[PDB]
This record gives structure tokens, sequence and C-alpha cells, in this order.
DNA sequence: TTTTTTTTTTTTTTTTTTTTTTTTTTTTTTTTTTTTTTTTTTTTTTTTTTTTTTTTTTTTTTTTTTTTTTTTTTTTTTTTTTTTTTTTTTTTTTTTTTTTTTTTTTTTTTTTTTTTTT
């Protein structure tokens, strides 16, 4: 369960996930994002 | 009772191999330096009515040099073949889940002994 938030004073766009599937490890979910970013396998991603 | 044959581990130290300490080259990483975006206000630029004298298009006619034109022979175009690259099925490998089998390490505290350095 995730929202794409999008800011009201500028026009930047923030995805939050407020939940996450069942027997998925948060930190490895993290770690996981983190490699395909320096990897540039996913794109647009600014922070984590 | 004396004397004779044979067997191996040691005096071994040297050759071969292995193990363990080393430091050149392409791949990371922190720094400074240059591209981007948002506000203030500010003289400054720029949008929109009115008048005006202008200078280019439309009555009409003229020609000549680009539009007609036909035809020879080139030469770009297309065909077949083969190589190089791109891209996707296929396979392999690895990781995580939850109950099982196994293990392995770092320090305090005192007192006494080995074990090196001066």
């Amino acid at each position: 369960r995730a929202e794409v938030e999008v800011d009201a004073k500028t026009g930047r766009e923030t995805i939050i996930v407020h939940e996450i599937p069942y027997q998925v490890n948060k930190a490895r979910l993290i770690e996981k994002i983190a490699e395909l970013v320096k990897e540039k396998r996913v794109e647009g991603i600014s922070a984590l």
C-alpha cells in the first residue's frame, strides 16, 4: 500500500509506502532499492 | 666359545616443492567547481486606443528564357548471398522461507609460571 504524495508548495513528488507485503523484510527491501538505484536499474529516485 | 652375514635408523646435508611476506595497475571515493531553480523590485520593457502620410497591388499590355520536348547511355537501384549485431527462449545458479543436525569466538578479575629483551 503506497501513495504518490504531491507537494502543494512545489511540484516535487514523494512516494510513501504505508504498508509492506507478508514475509518481506523491510531492511532487505530498502537495501534492494538502494542496490537498484546504485546500478541505475530504477530511475527517478532522489532520496530514500 | 669365537667368529661371520644381513637389516635398519641414524651422522644426516642438499634438491625440490610449498608456504608466507611483498608492492604495479584499473576501479572507488571525497573534494571543489560549474549547471539549475525560486523570490524582490526595479527601472525598464511592453500591450492597447486614435491620427496620419505613405508605398505596394491591382485596371491593361509586352516579351524571352525558363518551360516545352525526345532520346542515348549512363549508374544508381535492386537482387542474391553472407557476416555482424541485436534480441529473446532456455538453462543454470543462488537466496529466502521454517523445523532439524552440528559447531565457533572476544573480554574482566588475581596469582603464579614461562619466555623474551635490557
